[PDB]
């Protein structure tokens, strides 16, 4: 009568453990107090992690060596990086039309990126595990515990589906491996395919109600790949696309039992996260000593910080030092969100001193979480022209100090949306209620990101 | 303890023929079937109806070329894992270990064949099995895999539980992520398998006799290298999953419909890429029979030794009424002492029909006794012979000796005798550690891939 | 004290002969009566023919038959053809900077045709034979025998170098066969690289007086190439560029000399023309009885025909059958030159006939030798503007009719000359006592056919 | 009769340098130079200046490239050809023959090494040749190669003709455009080359004992086509062109400068891609060595039984005095009785250096004598008894056998004893068609391909 079912888990023989020496290099790093974290009691969070420790990884060791090669790249101003994806995923759309969506939007932004910056652009997706979000209050406009992401606790407001269920920790690990599965699938067959890709942009183009400003972008992009074909170039040739997962690490029971050591292979064995290709951490739990900045320091995996208008030059030198004390590009990325109205006066000092250090970070732009507002029908809400406005005002500073604007964090979605104002849909107050489906933060829909994807590759053209 | 799904409370619909053809499949009797109820079984196919697929359509388009390739005679199939997945052995090593073995086997059979090796792996799914008594010799209800009941020896383990159904998916989605990160990361690069061959030759106790093959496989791979072909000019490695199509609760829940960009819409089983009909399910007008009648992927049946030439004609016509080379795979299971006279005349009228099947031996299934220490077993030499027959039949006959249906694991247990290890009864209690039916060994299935090998070159 | 060496040849062992049928086919066809020939005595030809079967081929059957099929991409509307070279090669001036800059610009061409008509172009060069040519008097105005090209006579205004010398039938060979070998060369080497090649472009963008009209095509087609590196397409992935030999089959004393019978290991033996990939049969020769029909009736080689402007669509018909009989696409190639004036009116008529036909030839304009005038300042010339307004009306034609615009057949160089008037240096009547360098026609120069292909991408665009 | 060059009554200056090195390079002395006057000469050497190059620049730096590998001991050459081209037989099936026969040794070298092999034909330009003595056995002024003198044994014939200068290279250029067309095409595809080793082994008396190692090679061509290799993923077939740079009118006049796209300018001869210089013309203060130093090209030595370890560090230190690996190549020519006492020490002196050049054998030039019915000849098992020495010497030492250098033909000539063949002196008489030194006919150097890849594999 609850609408559910249970599957029960066997307390299954678990592997054999990690060695001694990486435990005490890691449980001395969790012992920091860690901010943002669930309330469940600690002997049933063990019993999911045990669990958890003997899963088939998300990801592999090797494939996170190829990231780590290619984000190098984008540090050292020969790529560009595209990350995108849900603010928030749930379970209940964790669908293969969803998936799909994503998949298709963030190829789509890539190719009209790609040709703009004339220059590899590395795909990461926010995905298979970004189920996990941090609150300011614990109470909610509904005087109810805060929802926190489907590892967590549920999206429904009732007090029932709001306690913190630590059997969310499996349920999450079933549906970011299944939803990764999914991806590998989707870009190793022909959705991956570059005609293909460019005919939606057709699509998009024929159906805006700003189609003809971007027909020419359109044009000279499809021109580009008949060029390819007329070239000798097929599709086999060209390889098969890669799409990384990624999500916040915050969930700090989580993202420890998905910790694997490498084969040694390659050479010297070290402790991965293999929940995902590479995560980042957030405004609210990059304390610098902090549980999930020293996390972050034992880990392999290429990270990111979020830098918010409160940050100072010294403070982010002190992150890359941390992050990166072997100085190796690409490893660590600084993800600047201000504010459109901000960036251009904050960023650039920050950005001075820790090229100053002699590291070579990426520099990423997220144009979302700093221009956020309440409409007044009720819908949190972002409007495009903001948006892209913080973009371009990114992309000033770097130009102004001949530095690299290494990418863009985007929150998006394959589904027509009515959740960001503007666009050449040009969505209204009233509009939003229509299809506000979001789980947090606002998303640009299918044709917003688009749009943006369009406007942020002629900022690569000048 | 337990996690818990929400039913959807709330997919466009079927075309009416489908539903029509689907319906009336699943109609008709079904043999070997769980006894649980059908509300929870209900409930449980809502929830598979919603998940990401396994598989997807494209992949088994493109299987289906492959197979028609070996069909035709220019290509060859190797199929093999675990006789039974267990949920608690479903783990990264055990996973790496069955993709390597076959990975390795591939090698020697490619090379042997002189033809492109087709890799389809016993995985993300093989969790259901059918049985002969529902009383066990220990006089429990009997084990039928982990879709369906657990394998400790105790009523309450053995009660048929459908959340089962979902656990299963759980396990396949999750291995078949793991297979797909493999196949496209270093371990699928010939080199690297290559050289898994030479420390078997140095620590098999028949190395010696394997050793001339090995290293003129060495040169093989050596000569492509000098001839200025890398890795990544080679296409990406493929290993396809596979299992019995049994549990028809599960199957049906994992249907899914194609688009139109390349033709009519029809129904796949993404729950894998390929499938199969076992002996106990293959009933001509039953409903696993007529389920294969309305998917596309392609499909198996398993052929034993009271097949006729007659029955075996209905089946490829009832499968494969289109004449789709390799849409269809023709499985012989017959015990070594029977497939050189059982064999043939089957062969002799598939032929005659003009269409194209492939021709599969399965050498395990036909060959299985009981030893006198306890335990169910098959001898090495049994299992190579019924192989060696299959290829004189073949020779004899003028068709292809398609491919082989193997069960083997990349762990060194003690579940088959003899091989090179000359395992004894008293060794199989050393490490027996299947869930049903004895598997060879990482050793004995590398000698065996040799040995037929040496059969493709002759 | 003639300034001349002799090079001595031995009248060495023969290769089996042509087989006895096929001899007899060739016999009866070059009975029928043969225009333009030199006067030489028969018993010398004879001699001079001897070595000539006896050589290395120019070109091998298996590199013509894969011409034949690019060919039948052309004739289908899939493909763009290019021919383009010398109006007359000489031997003094069969030099590797010579041969290196025609290979070039014939190269630069392609790449921007290529972009324009979003297709694959077969690049034909007007080289490694084009050493002989038609007159209409046999008196020229310095009171002289004509010259013919340099397999004929000399061009130097004397008795003693304007005398039919058959020597210079071998004389031709070595020089085609050592122009071929460094065609060969380049095109196998760093030369015929894509990357390489807009490089030229991008030089002739800076320092043309009309670059600024260029500009943009130029950037477009840089962002081609460069989304093609960002995609992951290297050099080596593309092949290797393919440029064929081609030349006026006038002199029937050569051309059948170098005929030879094919290894039989595709299928069926046949005659094939070594001298080249492909020939043509000009204005003057292609009479329908004549011997140069009935030649290019027995080869194997994919050929040409001259169109101009008395041309009747019956007669057009009558080659179509006559050198297309077995119906293959592309075997059979028409090249209209009727004058820019004249060519909207005139050749609509012809192609609607042999469309109805059912063969599949190749239009291809020819926009040069209907376009002949001469100056005030006494050379010989041809204006841009209506080499230009031939190809358009051209295209005009076909895209009426509803039919594929094939190609163009143009004479060029690498060379910086003043022999054409007008383009953007716009050349004037005065400029061409500079650098008329030309044995015959007067060629585009290397700024004026670049600036050309640009005319005619934009042409494809439409 | 003949036909007429225009010398160009009319080239940008060379840099002064480059001029003053050249200059001092050709003044110094000149062994086996022709003896025609200097006016003509000149004359000639004014149209060669002005000819289309046989070889451009970016392809010797490609055969550097490639030659280095071989001296680090990761790939291997092979150099073959006419002992002496005539222009009487550069014909299209005498040069698609030599073509075919150095491909087909090619690819049973490539297999036997493991490791790519380079090839070097003897060939578009092999036109003179060095004499011990100015009168022949006949009385007559000797034959040196068609660039000087023709074969036929006539006074007036025997002249040293300058205008051969040109004739040389308007057939050097022909053959080479020729070679350039073959290797593009289909001649050059490896299952095609194959395929000749099949006719081989079941015409040759011999063939039983080549068959295990063709069956082998054949089975590893099918491998890659099995593992998805066609063959547009394969690298064109590329054969370079060397000659003997004897000729100094010849060389000079076919020396062109280099652009500034890689470095500084440089000159190239551009009449071959690599060149050598012999035994007779090698002296360390000649003509010869001076114009190698100043040429880029790829070059070689070679060494006979006179040579001292000593001579031969300085030839490797004037020749490769910026330590580029592979820019030098010392081809041994010692006599199978003496390779295992003679070249050791040489080797290991050389070795000392930190220099890395290739070690090539020539087993031809060292294994010749006059048989009794008339005919100067060779015996096959001396020639393979020399490269069998020449491997021992490296693989006591640990060094690279780097190539072999062999004068063969594609045509069943009866010009050196023995092989399967068992060629006898009274046979000689049959085809006997060389123009100076008895090559290996079709059959004998595909025998040696063989037996040199069975000593690549021990
Ligand atoms: N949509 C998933 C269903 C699912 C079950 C098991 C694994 C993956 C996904 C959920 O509701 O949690
Ligand atoms: N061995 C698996 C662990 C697992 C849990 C959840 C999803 C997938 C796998 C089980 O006990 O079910
Ligand atoms: N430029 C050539 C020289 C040449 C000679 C021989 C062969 C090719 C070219 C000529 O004057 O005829
Ligand atoms: N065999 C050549 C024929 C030849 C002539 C001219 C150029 C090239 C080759 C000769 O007698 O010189
Ligand atoms: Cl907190
Ligand atoms: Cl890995
Ligand atoms: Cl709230
Ligand atoms: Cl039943
Ligand atoms: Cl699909
Ligand atoms: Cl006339
Ligand atoms: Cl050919
Ligand atoms: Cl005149
Ligand atoms: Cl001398
Ligand atoms: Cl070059
Ligand atoms: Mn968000
Ligand atoms: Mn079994
Ligand atoms: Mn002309
Ligand atoms: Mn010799």
């Amino acid at each position: 009568m609850n609408w559910t079912v249970d599957i029960p888990i066997d307390q299954l023989p678990s592997l054999p453990p990690l060695p001694t020496d990486l435990r005490t290099r890691l449980d001395a790093a969790l012992a920091k107090p860690a901010a943002q974290q669930p309330t469940w009691p600690a002997d049933q969070a063990l019993a999911m992690r045990t669990v958890l420790e003997s899963v088939p990884p998300v990801t592999v060791p090797s494939e996170i060596v190829r990231l780590q090669e290619q984000l190098a790249q984008v540090a050292k101003g020969e790529a560009f990086l595209l990350q995108g994806g849900d603010c928030a995923e749930t379970f209940m759309d964790n669908t293969e039309p969803h998936i799909r969506g994503n998949v298709r939007a963030l190829l789509q932004m890539a190719v009209v990126l790609t040709y703009g910056a004339s220059m590899p652009v590395v795909k990461v997706a926010r995905i298979a595990g970004q189920y996990a979000k941090p609150r300011s209050a614990d109470i909610d406009a509904l005087g109810l515990r805060s929802y926190r992401g489907d590892m967590i606790n549920g999206f429904a407001p009732d007090a029932a589906a709001r306690e913190h269920d630590p059997s969310r920790l499996v349920r999450a690990y079933a549906n970011a491996s299944a939803a990764m599965n999914l991806v590998r699938a989707l870009t190793s067959s022909g959705l991956a395919s570059l005609h293909l890709v460019h005919d939606w942009n057709r699509e998009f183009v024929r159906t805006s109600p700003a189609g003809a400003r971007y027909e020419a972008l359109a044009t000279e992009i499809d021109r580009g790949l008949r060029f390819m074909s007329a070239c000798g170039v097929a599709d086999r040739n060209l390889q098969t696309a890669e799409i990384y997962a990624s999500h916040e690490a915050l969930v700090l029971d989580y993202e420890r039992a998905m910790l694997r050591l490498s084969d040694g292979d390659d050479g010297e064995p070290q402790l991965f996260d293999l929940s995902a290709h590479t995560v980042w951490i957030g405004e609210r739990t990059r304390q610098i000593d902090g549980a999930h900045i020293a996390f972050a320091q034992v880990i392999a995996n290429p990270v990111g910080v979020k830098l918010g208008p409160n940050m100072t030059p010294e403070l982010a030198v002190e992150y890359v030092e941390r992050l990166d004390p072997h100085n190796k590009p690409g490893r660590l990325t600084l993800v600047s969100r201000m504010g459109n109205h901000k960036v251009r006066d904050l960023l650039p000092p920050i950005v001075e001193k820790v090229q100053a250090t002699g590291h070579q970070v990426i520099w990423q732009c997220d144009p979302m979480h700093g221009n956020t507002h309440e409409s007044s029908t009720g819908f949190k809400t972002r409007h495009f022209d903001r948006i892209v406005d913080e973009v371009q005002g990114f992309f000033e500073v770097h130009r102004a100090l001949g530095t690299h604007p290494g990418g863009i964090h985007v929150e998006i979605t394959g589904e027509n949306v009515t959740e960001c104002l503007g666009g050449a849909q040009d969505i209204s107050e009233t509009d939003l209620a229509g299809r506000y489906e979001t789980a947090c933060d606002p998303r640009l829909n299918t044709q917003q990101s688009l749009e943006l994807a369009f406007l942020v590759a002629e900022m690569l053209r000048d």
